[PDB]
RNA sequence: AGAGCACUUUUAUCACCGUGUCCCCAAUCUGGAUAUUUUGUGUG
């Protein structure tokens, strides 16, 4: 790494952290909740495989909220002000979190 | 600054298709709220 570091003359930032965070929790139990799922065969002709078969499956959803905790830490977070602004701003701006 | 906690739960999909709770039936048969009772008493 870093031609053995001494071109680097810099810390390799092996693990400095910031902006700790927990990991979120729902507020309602889970009630066996299903959908149904139909999955048919992509076709009967064509080159493209079919899965040999097609098959229905199931499915469990449920409304609730999340809360979640922030554990903003740092009092050395002075040097890009800005960027601090930006991640802020990006938090208060949060959608698609989970790539479900 | 805790035996240094990141790099991944990811990408698509109609439970679809047809179906008269139908066909007859009486709440029917009789019964005096009847028997007595003064709005009486006097005024230019």
């Amino acid at each position: 790494n870093d031609a053995k570091e001494m071109k680097k003359l810099n810390r390799p930032a092996k693990r400095d952290s910031i902006f700790r965070c927990n990991m979120a929790v729902a507020v309602n139990p889970y009630k066996y909740d299903t959908v149904f799922y139909q999955s048919p065969l992509n076709a009967g002709d064509s080159a493209w495989k079919n899965s040999t078969s097609s098959a229905l499956l199931h499915r469990e959803v449920t409304h609730t909220a999340f809360q979640y905790p922030f554990a903003l830490a740092g009092k050395d977070c002075a040097a890009k002000p800005e960027w601090v602004k930006a991640l802020l701003q990006a938090i208060a701006e949060l959608n698609g979190v989970a790539g479900g």
